[PDB]
């Protein structure tokens, strides 16, 4: 057998290790060995290994990071193998995810999945508060007022859970708010962005969300929602399968609230891409693995609660009512997602935003001053 290595942050209930077991059962002359990483080490460990000369054959890399690796020669050019494939067809992919694997008019990967965030809410807690569980918040003012009402320290319930962590988590969570208010990462200090950050400050200052929001991932924040300790959660479709097992209450999912009713929804394009490292000894076999993964995209939502990056396979209902309402909301919200980049410098853009968020939420800087500084940094690093 040819033995390949594959690195991903996917855990046991997530696609990669399960796809790998199915691939290995084919006994097709190829075997894959898996390494499970943490979010915060996918880039660092990946780039260390490539620099050291022992990168894996395959990685699942977060879409905003793809351009850095591709621009640096770390990823194999898969343009010609994609052209020969009928399993992997560029026509199948949503434009944004496909663009994220491209660099200099060549393909340097294949999208794995796509996502964005939306608003989960605990319908039982809504009802108990005298709110209308059929009419979740539509505006930021409604969201904040609901969060005030639903904050119940007597039962250690926060009105909302989210993430402002000083890494990609916080940037991915903030950009929708800023974008809905008219800003972009290229123009992050508009008055609307300032209002977004002031609104985050309210959620924390008024103890409507945990102080741990500043240091905790979306995944770990949502676990508190599942446990009944946050009435609402801003997170992605990757929560669904775990939520169905863990949340012991009735829940719904709605579009992200907007700053005023005349503002359209907007968010950041989430999820990962497959890539092959450029010095693989086994390019054909690694590509065949990726083809096998793509051939199973049709079953990703039913098996894992994640969404394919593809227009050719619209996701069918599962038959689970909670899961299917989640699907409907996320499929809609996804249409309004915007890419982070392309930029080989994405981490520096994101750090500027992260620093603004931390500075304002701590009270050390005003939102305006924090974001003005981020915008200055971004002018430099995004040039
Ligand atoms: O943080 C910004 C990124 O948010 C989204 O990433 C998701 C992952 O897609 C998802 O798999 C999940 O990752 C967790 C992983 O499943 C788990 O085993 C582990 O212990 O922690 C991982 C990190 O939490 O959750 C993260 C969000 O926390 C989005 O897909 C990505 O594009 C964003 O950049």
């Amino acid at each position: 057998d040819v033995t390949l290595t594959l690195w991903s942050l996917d855990r046991d209930i997530q696609p990669a290790p399960n796809l790998i077991k199915e691939f290995n059962a084919l006994n097709n002359g190829i075997k894959i060995e898996y390494r499970q990483l943490q979010f915060d080490d996918v880039v660092s460990e990946s780039m260390r290994a490539y620099s050291t000369g022992n990168a894996p054959d395959i990685i699942a890399i977060d879409n905003p990071n793809h351009a850095m690796f591709a621009s640096r020669g770390a990823f194999l050019d898969v343009t010609d193998m994609i052209a020969k494939s009928d399993v992997i067809k560029t026509e199948n992919y949503f434009p944004g995810p496909l663009k994220s694997v491209t660099w200099d008019g060549k393909y340097f990967g294949v999208p794995k999945a796509t996502n964005t965030i939306a608003l989960y809410y605990n319908k039982d807690l809504f009802k108990a508060a005298g709110l209308d569980a059929a009419k979740p918040p539509q505006t930021w003012d409604e969201l904040v007022d609901a969060a005030r009402k639903l904050t119940n320290p007597a039962k250690n319930v926060y009105g909302i859970s989210f993430s402002a962590k000083a890494n990609e988590e916080g940037t991915f969570q903030f950009l929708p708010w800023a974008q809905m208010a008219g800003a972009t990462y290229k123009n992050i200090n508009t008055d609307g962005a300032v209002k977004a950050l002031e609104t985050w400050k309210t959620l924390l200052d008024e103890k409507l969300a945990s102080p741990d929001t500043l240091t905790r991932s979306q995944w770990d924040s949502t676990a508190t929602f599942n446990a009944g300790n946050a009435a609402m959660a801003i997170s992605g479709p990757w929560e669904i399968d775990r939520m169905l097992k863990d949340a012991k209450f009735d829940w719904g999912v709605t579009l992200l609230p907007v700053p005023t009713p005349d503002a359209p929804r907007s968010s950041a394009m989430g999820d990962y891409n497959w890539a092959i490292f450029s010095k693989t000894k086994h390019p054909a076999e690694a590509f065949k693995a990726i083809e096998f993964f793509a051939s199973k995209d049709k079953d990703m939502f039913k098996n894992f609660g994640q969404l394919p990056a593809r227009s050719d396979i619209p996701v069918p209902p599962t038959g689970n009512a909670l899961k299917d309402e989640a699907l409907k909301t996320f499929v809609e919200q996804l249409k309004y997602a915007q890419p982070r980049g392309p930029s080989p410098e994405w981490p520096k853009i994101s750090k500027a935003i992260q620093d603004a968020i931390q500075g304002a939420l701590s009270g050390q800087m005003t939102p305006k001053a924090a974001l003005d500084q981020a915008a200055e940094k971004i002018k430099l690093v995004d040039g």
